[PDB]
């Protein structure tokens, strides 16, 4: 999977209820919560993005409370996936089981408004004539993202549908 | 004249009128005909285009209709220019004097989604560490499309006299 799109750089921290402040009260609905993914932090965010846009951040991206309206409102977006230096392991759960590819490493090179063409499967970001290099997620999560999220994945599988 | 963005890739003999439906250019908005543009063809383009992209396509780009909105759409949704094997006569004309800059060459190395930057005097277009080279606008021609289009062009260089 490569996209390419514009690079939303963020800093350390980033809490989840940073990317889903104010709406998400569960309130589950895609569309909605497209609406407001960083509402209060980057309120430039949710109007301006397009699909393939890639979100980076520093350390501990998506720390905090469970909630998986963070991943659902990215999802929602089109957003082509997320960079980071660490995740929180939350929302890193949450990001697969929505079906988000995230890559790992430093992010340091990377600035707000950055365009650059992202393949997810070998951790390989183009940037100008550069290549940064991260770590990617392994094939047997690959797979689950390229379903589109684990109940798609289970679904198709069958092991959803026990009977 | 140096551009970076995303390449939205076309094939042979894209009409101006599939660039602009006709039932379009009944206005002196240009942002409105920057919303419908290829808006048939491929739904997501106009919507998606930041300025800075580029519109890559093969031979033929922009024959059909003399009508300018096909140009004024491009510019207006900040298309950096077109690269293309070749162009319709008055689509080039049209994209001269609306302000368009074109390169011209083969295209087949240039595939959507590529990030490019291009500089529009040279014809050199970046893609990557990769260089393609294209056949650029003379400077005369440059110059109006730098200025913006032939009407300002004119009014910056007076000749206000018949």
């Amino acid at each position: 999977m490569i996209t390419t799109g514009k690079v939303w750089k963020f800093g350390d921290d980033i809490s989840t209820d940073e990317i889903t402040p104010g709406r998400y009260n569960l309130t589950k609905d895609p569309k909605e919560l497209a609406k407001i993914a960083f509402i209060e932090v980057r309120p430039d965010f949710a109007r301006n993005v397009r699909p393939g846009d890639v979100v980076v951040a520093g350390k501990n991206f998506g720390i905090g409370s469970s909630r998986e309206s963070a991943a659902l409102a990215l999802k929602a977006l089109g957003i082509a996936g997320v960079i980071a230096e660490s995740f929180g392991r939350i929302f890193y759960r949450n990001a697969i089981n929505i079906g988000i590819p995230l890559l790992l490493g430093k992010t340091e090179g990377l600035k707000d408004g950055d365009l650059v063409t992202v393949n997810w499967e070998t951790g390989e970001v183009r940037k100008g004539d550069e290549i940064l290099m991260f770590e990617p997620l392994e094939d047997f999560l690959l797979e689950i993202v390229r379903e589109g999220g684990i109940l798609e994945y289970i679904r198709r599988r069958g092991d959803l549908c026990i009977r």
